[PDB]
């Protein structure tokens, strides 16, 4: 998902962020 890495990331952006943060 070359052009969907900011798709994946994003989507996966949320666990991310709601962990730490």
């Amino acid at each position: 998902g070359i052009f969907s890495k900011l798709a994946g990331k994003k989507i996966k952006n949320l666990l991310i962020s709601g962990l730490k943060g």
